[PDB]
């Protein structure tokens, strides 16, 4: 049977965790552990400046308090899950992970498996809200497949799926990410003398053929790997402005 | 061993390690020298914050009476998303990061809140400078040579992303140089250190990074080692399309056949 350490970046209660949870508990072993609440926008961070304490559930799953998505996997592989996990996926994430936006999102950062990236890492987010099954298969596709035929290229696995049902979708394709512009706005709202401040929605759409976000546009199920030289040209510049040298 | 030139531009300065914290208020007051500085940085030590931004909840602004805007409950990515399009008014020329108490040397980058701090995404603000202090009894001797580059950058500017800089932690009198390096590398960071409270619970806390994999000449790690000031150009990455492809038909996934 095949180990399961689940995550995503909206907290162990979310709708769609505990929709992939159940849907991936009959074939395999799943040990969720999940942050406290939502961290959307969490990404890389990782709690190094305070102590993290966790709440076990009484149907095995751990919660992180104050955790991100990144110390569920840190946490969980390292201490929390014995035996060690063979696959860790993050989702399913409520919202796309479409474009360059990847890498500020909670859930495609989950795959944050370096150390136990034995598995490829599996960050499956939802076009919409509505159909966490349809989302759920897709993912019990996928892993069915990395049981019977296991993947060398540990490039992280990011999967969007679209917001129809089952049937409604057209089929898988390979895509490389897209781009969207950077968020200039800021959302401006009074309380009961001050101001806050929101992090605007990021910007219009730069570039969507082979990208993230046409595959979805269309009906198909966009993935993507993803990772992580002008030594020169810094080198003269420093001589040229004389910096680092007397002359 | 370095003088303010008279160029009056325009800087957006923040760190992991809040308004506060000795290193950034060092930095703040040497580069007041002969720039015009607006300090937006976060309300607490944020080490280890990243590109992370608080996309699910408002942030509050505490502005000081000495011109400094701290966020509460804010990141050092959201001090310079917030800064750029919002608060400094008028914009920055260059966004620099720092100083952090701490070095940040190898693949601890993608983790660091100052690194991420130091992020041209917005606009073309930077190359913004990353600065890190390998130590914590210097402050002055990174800001001097934050100071010459800053300088340098007024003198001639550089296109194409951002600047990594790793200051060891002596008198400026005893620095050897600089050295423009390549980001080395760790063995992943591991540990996780188990406390137990007075209630019977343990809480844990995320350990250390790991040891250093890669260590030599044109590394980031050697050269504070000797003694030089670290420069680094760091980019981030999005190949094997065609393996994937052949994989999700081998297994039969997406496909009915």
């Amino acid at each position: 049977s095949m180990r399961i350490l689940l995550s995503n970046d909206d907290g162990v209660h979310a709708p769609g965790i505990q929709t992939l949870a159940k849907a991936l508990r009959e074939f395999a072993d799943v040990q969720v552990v999940a942050p406290d609440r939502n961290r959307s926008g969490a990404s890389n961070s990782l709690t190094l400046e305070s102590s993290l304490r966790t709440f076990t559930f009484d149907n095995g799953d751990i919660a992180v308090q104050m955790g991100t998505p990144t110390d569920c996997v840190y946490l969980g592989v390292n201490a929390l899950m014995r035996p060690r996990p063979d696959i860790v996926v993050s989702g399913i994430n409520a919202g796309p992970n479409l474009g360059d936006d990847v890498i500020y999102s909670g859930t495609v950062a989950a795959a944050m498996a370096g150390r136990h990236l034995g598995f490829p890492a599996l960050a499956v987010s939802l076009n919409g809200y509505q159909h966490y099954d349809t989302a759920a298969a897709v993912t019990c596709a996928l892993l069915r497949g990395l049981s019977r035929e296991p993947l060398r290229t540990g490039r992280i696995l990011n999967v969007n799926v679209p917001d129809l049902p089952l049937a409604q979708v057209k089929g898988i394709r390979v895509t490389r990410c897209g781009s969207r512009h950077p968020a200039d706005k800021v959302i401006p709202q009074e309380d009961p003398g001050n101001t806050l401040y929101w992090i605007g929605p990021p910007g219009d759409k730069y570039d969507a053929p082979d990208t993230d976000f046409a595959a979805v546009d269309e009906g198909y199920v966009s993935v993507t790997p993803l990772h992580v030289s002008a030594h020169d040209v810094v080198s003269d510049w420093l001589d040229s402005v004389g910096v680092g040298t007397q002359w």
